[PDB]
């Protein structure tokens, strides 16, 4: 009916490529994912079966020839990359809120039988409120179909995040891929620095992790209780490394640390 409500002006270039789309009526704004198929179909299909509170939303997606438009919600905050300050990180007491925040989101999609295969800040938006938000399905995949797990082999992630099975075994159970590279999200957040560049013995930041030479520098910087948690995830055996399940469970985890986003208040 209203004319002109399907019409979005394209604003600014927010990082193919994205950009932040305006509604020319009602001003609302949205992300669009504009990709020059000259991997979209699959990341297309999984976007369509998201709907959780800590997962970028997806709205669809229009042909238009050649170029693929996929409008999802836009998220003000930015980059969780963004909120770490180099070398040394941010405040406890955030990084436990959004650490919160991504089990939340990971837990949703493992739940439906779907794997990211490449959690990182870059890929953890943060909205007008400083909710994170899970984006980018582009390596993601199906893991667990009919209620039968498929294990993976395809090598896809980013070596600071990857985990140390995907280097070197063949095949490997998705889930667990996901929790080291949570691991690796937490490390950033509280310490502004990636322990090493990959999980690999000939890796001596690796080596020495192994060896829990813990005086050393990410971890010199953490605290006694996340550091436990982190030693819990980071362990090299996939099958004896924590699970989310038992991550809900973690002192840490369950420490209280924030307070809730202060509201407007006076005194008489
Ligand atoms: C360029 C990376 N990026 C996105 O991909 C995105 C999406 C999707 N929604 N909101 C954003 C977004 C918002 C602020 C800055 C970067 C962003």
């Amino acid at each position: 009916a209203v004319p002109f409500v399907e019409d979005w002006d394209l604003v600014q270039t927010l990082g193919g490529e994205v950009q932040l789309a305006v509604n020319r009526v009602t001003e609302e704004a949205v992300a669009v994912k504009i990709v020059d198929m000259k991997n979209i179909k699959k990341e297309i299909c999984i976007n369509k079966m998201l709907n959780h509170e800590n997962v970028v939303k997806f709205y669809g997606h229009r042909r238009e020839g050649n170029i693929q438009y996929l409008f999802l919600e836009y998220c003000s905050g930015g980059e969780l990359f963004d909120r770490i300050e180099p070398d040394i990180g941010m405040p406890e007491p955030d990084a436990q809120r959004f650490f919160h925040q991504l089990m939340a989101g990971v837990v949703y999609l493992h739940g439906i039988g779907i794997t990211h295969r490449d959690i990182k800040p870059e890929n953890l938006l943060l909205d007008e409120r400083d909710n994170l938000k899970i984006s980018d399905f582009g390596l993601a995949t199906v893991f667990r179909y009919n209620n039968r797990e498929r294990l993976l082999n395809k090598m896809c992630g980013t070596l600071p995040y990857v985990a140390p099975e995907l280097l070197k075994r063949r095949e490997f159970h998705a889930e667990p891929v996901d929790v080291w590279s949570c691991g690796i999200v937490l490390t950033a957040m509280l310490a502004g620095e990636l322990p090493w560049d990959q999980p690999s013995d000939s890796c001596q930041e690796y080596s020495d992790w192994k060896e829990k030479k813990t005086y050393l520098n990410p971890w010199k910087k953490i605290d006694s209780a996340p550091l436990a948690l982190l030693h819990k995830i980071l362990v090299e055996n996939p099958s004896a490394r924590i699970t989310i399940p038992d991550i809900k469970k973690d002192r840490w985890y369950n420490k209280p640390l924030k307070k809730g986003a202060k509201r407007p208040r006076v005194t008489s």
